[PDB]
């Protein structure tokens, strides 16, 4: 049939997608800015479709409830046919790959440790061997799931620690984890994806830092419903954008050109 | 029909696939060792197939001849139905993606600069602004193609330089590029994928090093003929192996545990 506007599901997560200050004076896609807004425009240009950015109803990335078997977040929007594509910092995982399609990575990343500057921690092993400095993750998402599923000895011990720590070491949002780091006088470390750690490191008041190597290696992908006809074009678009250096340009723009820490 | 042995095409490229010293006293897959041999065994175990490692006829990764339109190397073996899967340090590129299927990356990497220790070069920009130190790439493969296709100003200038340099700055094999670096008294730098640069850096006589950041960001994938029924299982296997930390274990085994430079 006739072409339709492609419904893009995304999430408000700086610097990937933010509402512009002057959003009330703008309409539609122009209300938003960020790395994923720019990426969505580049993909659309290359694939020759028109699209509407929509924010995921429940503010979640995507996980399957263990009892009800229902997928939430952006994954759920794709699975249940509420959106045609997800363009977001959405991690390619095994469990998600089984239910939706993903492009090859548009960004490479790993779980990493955020500390308040001066915190005497250099590695995950360091965290795992102590409890003076509390540490946690988002209360949902691929980072939490990594620890929950991990059989690697250090990570398995960290998960048992995080699951049992009081008060709770889990945070509802990246902003909440960052503010907890900044407010805890070195007694909370935050486990989050390296690209987000890197972004925060260039934000005022420049009091956090990424420490140690990454715990794992993975990527974000553009996601579509399994079998979607859009999947192919979009994947080739990501590959072309990467090869042309445009993804590297988008990262520099949102991380470093706009950096507040010198 | 009845299950058949899966024909795996691969390439002799240390440390991914090497003939064992005592190969004449062994049979079949046991003749070979390396990161990709170990990876192939893990994939096969997870996917429940039997397989035969075979070395690509022409010793090439895969490129399309501009006139004849014929694909060579491992890509060609897949395209023309001579092999069922390629398990090798085979880069996911746009042009290859259009003709074969790839898993999500099993290794992340970027083009990088190899120098003889002491060479006064720190970056691609440094190379591009001079000619005293010659520099080149493999005479075929994704690194050569990156420069040939690139419109990024520094890389475009490097390509014109490499295409016009005399004597030729192109090498037929990684071993040839490495030996040229080691034999040129600091007057040749070699552009090659970062993981190979890293591997050589841990080999005697420990006289090379990787310098500067990577020029790009990409990944190696397991490749199958477009539409192959094997593609799905194999992709989920790579994702599982990554999440379990087994890919990181394989890299440590072949790069660092076996390292000769301390
Ligand atoms: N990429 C994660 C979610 C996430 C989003 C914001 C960036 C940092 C981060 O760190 N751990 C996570 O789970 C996250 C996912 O796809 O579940
Ligand atoms: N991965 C490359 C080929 C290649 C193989 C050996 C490792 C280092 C390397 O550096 N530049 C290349 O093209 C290579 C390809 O898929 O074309």
């Amino acid at each position: 049939g006739a072409n339709k506007t492609v419904v893009v599901t995304t999430i408000l997560e700086s610097p990937y997608v933010m509402m512009k200050k002057n959003h009330e004076m703008l309409e539609g896609n122009e209300r938003y800015e960020g790395y994923c807004v720019d990426l969505a425009a580049e993909i659309a240009k290359h694939c020759g479709f028109k699209y509407k950015l929509t924010i995921v109803g429940d503010g979640k990335y995507g996980a399957r409830d263990a009892d009800t078997k229902i997928w939430n977040g952006m994954v759920g929007e794709l699975v249940y046919g509420k959106a045609d594509i997800a363009i977001a910092p959405l991690t390619i995982t095994l469990v998600r790959e089984e239910v939706i399609d993903f492009s090859k990575p548009f960004m490479s990343l790993g779980i990493s440790i955020m500390i308040k500057k001066g915190t005497p921690i250099e590695s995950a092993e360091d965290l795992s061997k102590q409890t003076e400095i509390a540490y946690g993750t988002l209360d949902s998402g691929s980072t939490k799931e990594f620890f929950r599923r991990s059989k690697i000895a250090v990570f398995d011990k960290m998960w048992t620690y995080m699951r049992s720590a009081e008060p709770s070491v889990f945070v509802r949002t990246t902003a909440e984890g960052v503010a907890r780091v900044r407010k805890s006088k070195g007694k909370y470390a935050y486990l989050l994806e390296s690209t987000m750690n890197e972004y925060i490191e260039q934000r005022k008041p420049c009091d956090t830092m990424k420490v140690g190597g990454n715990l794992d290696s993975k990527g974000y992908g553009i996601a579509t419903p399994k079998g979607s006809s859009l999947g192919n074009a979009v994947n080739l678009a990501v590959l072309k954008l990467n090869e042309q250096g445009l993804l590297d340009k988008l990262k520099n723009k949102w991380w470093y050109d706009k950096g507040e820490c010198g």
